[PDB]
């Protein structure tokens, strides 16, 4: 197993993956890493086991139909599974914890949104399809593009937001277009 965690880059207290290689902090890994289940398989082992039992799964999707899709057990770990490769960007140390707003010439945003935030309510199964992860996620973007304006500051949101869609892309086998 790697010495260090896979989300994170740090040493620390890790736990191991039986299925592969990884290793996660508790708390990095999501869901959080489990109490008992020897062996422990991680997330990206799950995933890859979705689309084994399924290869037509990667056939191309269109995004409407997938944002309309209930969060049943495999759309809620392909959301988490997504939200962790967010936070396996260094630059997500931005958008994790809840923002303050007081810049001259600014507004904060009408609601606010963070990482953390969003996944909470992953966990409390908040979330009742696709589209409303989706929009939680899109909206953290939004709201640091229009309130840091011309700064160039804005481009962290930009930047973070490209590894979001990338990762959805993926994740969700949206058709690939030009
Ligand atoms: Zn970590
Ligand atoms: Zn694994
Ligand atoms: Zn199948």
């Amino acid at each position: 197993n790697s010495n260090i965690c896979e989300v994170c880059n740090k040493w620390g207290r890790l736990f191991c993956c039986d299925t592969c290689p990884r290793s996660f902090h508790e708390h990095c890994h999501i869901p959080s890493v489990e109490a008992n289940k020897n062996p422990w398989s991680c997330i990206f082992c799950r995933i890859k086991t979705i689309q084994e039992r399924c290869p037509e799964s990667q056939s191309g999707h269109q995004e409407s139909e997938v944002l309309m899709r209930q969060m049943l057990p495999e759309e809620q770990l392909k959301c988490e599974f997504l939200l962790l490769k967010v936070y396996c960007d260094s630059k997500s140390c931005f958008f994790a914890s809840e923002p303050y707003y007081n810049r001259e010439g600014s507004q904060g945003p009408q609601k606010p949104m963070w990482l953390n935030k969003v996944k909470t309510s992953l966990n409390e199964q908040m979330y009742t399809r696709v589209e409303g992860f989706v929009q939680d996620m899109r909206l953290i973007f939004h709201n640091h593009k229009e309130f840091y304006r011309e700064d160039k500051f804005t481009r962290l949101g930009i930047q973070v937001q490209d590894i979001f869609e990338k990762n959805f892309r993926n994740i969700f086998a949206i058709q690939e277009t030009s």
